[PDB]
């Protein structure tokens, strides 16, 4: 419990809508490269994981 990475919160996200929200939200908060570099990895992982995971009907 010695880590406070926002990536952990993104992983819990299931809806893609939250993606654009978490970005504009975190991007407006600090507006630093930190959230920019994190949102990029999380967004890519979530998108790649969903597409390279299992299609739902």
């Amino acid at each position: 419990m010695t880590v406070q990475d926002y990536l952990l919160k993104f992983r819990k996200i299931s809806s893609l809508e939250s993606l654009e929200k978490l970005y504009d939200h975190l991007n407006y908060t600090l507006t630093d490269d930190q959230e920019l570099i994190n949102m990029y990895r999380a967004a890519d992982h979530r998108r790649a994981e969903l597409v390279s995971g299992g299609r739902l009907f």
